[PDB]
């Protein structure tokens, strides 16, 4: 006759986005069971985006097109703040960022959250480009997510290898789902999302003791980016393909990505030459990205699932009673290129969202 | 002071290639270690094409076009013929092939190799359609692949899991790697071959005691296929998307097969309905296939690789001595939609060549 918990809850998805909204479900007493394909130790699945990211800090809207996006990652920067002590954050001081104009700069919105922002002179940017100068934060993205694994283990999450096709396998012993399942919120019956897309990024993860930040946008026809990471390791890339899957190296973008890169900042080579560059390795990650931006949001649902519902349902096109429970499912993906700096923000909606279903629904 | 063999060999990937070459190599005695990313335990996994095939023996090419292709698939009908007594494969009797016209049906070499071949009359073909019935035979994909595993054990092969990004990785304590690695050909440093590319298929998996398999290809705009295997289940599909990625499941082309394939045998529904059809999983798989064709070959590489030989190569674009010897590499892939059913016959031409190169060269 033990008192058994009634806070539980299943988190669809083990990226950067479910391992968050896990941590702070946990950290606030929830029982939560981690179901997903792909796990913190899968440092080289190209099933999922988690591995693949720099992962640094850089804002990518307005405030006006993004008012959510501004607020997660503003509180996202305050906990990685935190982290610097421990190690699990690394400071980037005199990062560089040149776009082809001021509207390229976003407004300045976020230069009171990274320190030291400031204007570049004309003779700092490449031909023709604007640029500022702040310190921004990065963590390494395959480590911070075993981190956060860690962490859950001590507060006594669990987790399972499952892939899912149909909702009422993961409200699995809970009324509860978060599904932050990147791109396979499109293929999962009860979920569907179409607008779900893929935005293609190839790497080249470079053996340096570059310790700058330089990011390069002023060039529409070629994306730069120098992303230093713990280690001695630096990630340059350079590429945005909406729409496509493809997951194989494209060698002539390897070249593209390493002759501007150079450009950027010759000290990422062992001599300043593409010859000198200590190429570790080639790399190709699909940002999960959706039309209409993320989706943070909770819906109520009826199990089980007819083809009304989902055009993939399993079973046959005709369905009925059999019971007919309701349950809640939290939305939390499509967060495309921004998945890390706006994941502990994004993780407290969740989690705001579970603590507002719970006092509603589930007692 | 133990006698050790000197018959040591790397395949480099699970995929049915890889298992029936490395299953034939160990039978005659060579020592087997696989390497690969993917096993065939994982029998949902997407990044291999060999859980999602019917599998069922359906010749595609002309003797003058595809001369391996025959060969190929002729000896491994009669491997499979030998499997029907453990139920490791099953007859598909009555199987009826509709084409587009006479062209389509490839000369009708292989009328000696499926029983009763026979050419059908026009009131059994869909309108405007020519088509042939005969007997074949089909394997469950992913379980044949665990048999094989499991022959594999018994002859003392082993398994590793490892995803490799440049071939020195590949030749771990033997002097030959057998690469049959699928799409994975293309980026994986000394190979590096662009010609690889994918073709993506979409079926529908069934539950059915539907024993009867059809295959329509008269109608370009809409591929059609009915393929039993055991367990009262058939696949049902329809997509042949060249150098196409996306691993999403498409709801459109779910109803488009499934109205064609009603079309086609209205007993895979439990009442003629497409709302009658029960259906299990919605699956995406993407054939490796290769412009050019299958490539089985042996070729001589001088290690370690540089930037000269490969674009990918690791470290720096200059490489000199740091040793420098010499093996060899038996390409096994781009078998696109046939892998199954040349399958036996490919990994004999395979172990013929490694056979050859241990003649030649290791001894
Ligand atoms: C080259 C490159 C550069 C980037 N750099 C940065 C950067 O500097 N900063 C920044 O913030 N971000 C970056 N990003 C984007 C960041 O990688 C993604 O926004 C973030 O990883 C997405 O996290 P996620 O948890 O939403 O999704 P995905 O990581 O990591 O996780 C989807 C989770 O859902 C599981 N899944 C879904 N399908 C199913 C199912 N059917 N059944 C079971 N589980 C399933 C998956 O297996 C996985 O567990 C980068 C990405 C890329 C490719
Ligand atoms: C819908 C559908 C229908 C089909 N039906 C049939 C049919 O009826 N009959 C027929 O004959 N065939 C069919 N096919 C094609 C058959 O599936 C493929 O030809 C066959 O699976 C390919 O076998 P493979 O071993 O060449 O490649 P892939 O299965 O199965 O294996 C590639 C192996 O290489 C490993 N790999 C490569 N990258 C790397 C690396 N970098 N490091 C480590 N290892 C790595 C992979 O992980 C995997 O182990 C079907 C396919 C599809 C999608
Ligand atoms: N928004 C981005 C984020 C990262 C890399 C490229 C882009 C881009 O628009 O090209
Ligand atoms: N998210 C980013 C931040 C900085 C540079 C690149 C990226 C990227 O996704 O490619
Ligand atoms: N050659 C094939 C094999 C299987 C399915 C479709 C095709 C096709 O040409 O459309
Ligand atoms: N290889 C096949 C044989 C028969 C029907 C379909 C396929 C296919 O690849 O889709």
């Amino acid at each position: 006759l033990m008192m058994h918990s009634q806070k539980r809850v299943v988190v669809l998805g083990s990226g950067v986005i479910g391992l968050s909204s896990a941590l702070i479900l946990a950290r606030k007493g929830y029982s939560v069971h981690i179901l997903a394909r792909d796990l913190p130790e899968d440092v080289s699945s190209q099933t999922f985006a988690s591995p693949w990211a720099g992962a640094n800090w850089t804002p990518f809207m307005t405030l006006t097109d993004g008012p959510r996006q501004a607020k997660w990652e503003e509180s996202t920067f305050k906990k990685w703040v935190e982290l610097v002590p421990t190690g699990h954050a690394m400071w980037l001081k005199g990062t560089r960022r040149f776009a082809q104009n001021e509207d390229g700069l976003l407004g300045h919105w976020y230069k009171d959250i990274t320190p030291n922002y400031r204007p570049l002179p004309s003779s700092e940017c490449p031909p023709g480009a604007i640029g500022v100068t702040y310190d921004t934060l990065s963590v390494h993205a395959p480590k911070y997510c075993q981190y956060l694994a860690r962490e859950l283990q001590k507060l006594g999450a669990t987790f399972e290898r499952r892939t899912v096709t149909s909702l009422e396998q993961a409200f699995d012993g809970a009324d509860l789902v978060v599904n932050a399942t990147g791109l396979g919120a499109k293929s999962i019956a009860g979920i569907d999302d179409q607008a779900a897309e893929p935005i293609r990024g190839q790497t080249v993860l470079v053996k340096s003791p570059c310790k700058r930040c330089t990011m390069d946008s002023s060039d529409p026809a070629s994306p730069a980016y120098i992303i230093p990471r713990p280690g001695g390791e630096v990630i340059c890339g350079g590429t945005y393909g909406v729409g496509d899957w493809d997951l194989s190296v494209n060698p002539e973008t390897v070249q593209r990505i390493l002759k501007h890169c150079l450009r950027l900042d010759p000290t990422i080579s062992s001599d300043g030459t593409i010859e000198g560059i200590e190429v570790l390795r080639h790399n190709v990650g699909l940002r999960p990205a959706r039309r209409g931006g993320p989706r943070v949001e909770a819906e109520r649902i009826v199990l089980p699932l007819d083809r009304t519902k989902s055009p993939l349902s399993l079973g046959r096109g005709s369905a009925r009673a059999a019971k007919e429970k309701e349950v809640t499912l939290v939305h939390a993906y499509g967060f495309s290129s921004a998945g890390y700096q706006q994941s502990w923000g994004a993780a407290e909606d969740v989690a705001q969202l579970v603590d507002e279903a719970f006092q509603r629904y589930h007692g």
